[PDB]
């Protein structure tokens, strides 16, 4: 303990931003969604991530977020995320 830094590489269309998140166990999904919305100027979003099955899967909740981070720890402390609006 605790989880170390995670990198969120977030694509919106042809734009990508990487967010360094120092202590992911100390973050909520709401904080993360807010950062993404502010970065890309979006109101309603849907975020998805590449899992170990190489499948794009929705994060819609704190729970889903914490499961994504468990996996990021296995995958060199980073997540590939895709944002779509609506
Ligand atoms: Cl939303």
């Amino acid at each position: 303990a605790m989880e170390p830094q995670v990198t969120l590489n977030v694509t919106f269309k042809n734009e990508i931003q990487s967010f360094l998140v120092s202590d992911p166990e100390n973050t909520t999904w709401a904080d993360i969604e807010a950062m993404v919305k502010v970065s890309f100027d979006l109101n309603t979003i849907q975020i998805k991530y590449l899992d170990e099955e190489n499948e794009e899967v929705s994060i819609n909740s704190q729970g889903e977020y914490e499961e994504a981070l468990k996996m990021a720890v296995k995958q060199g402390n980073q997540l590939q995320m895709q944002v779509h609006e609506g």
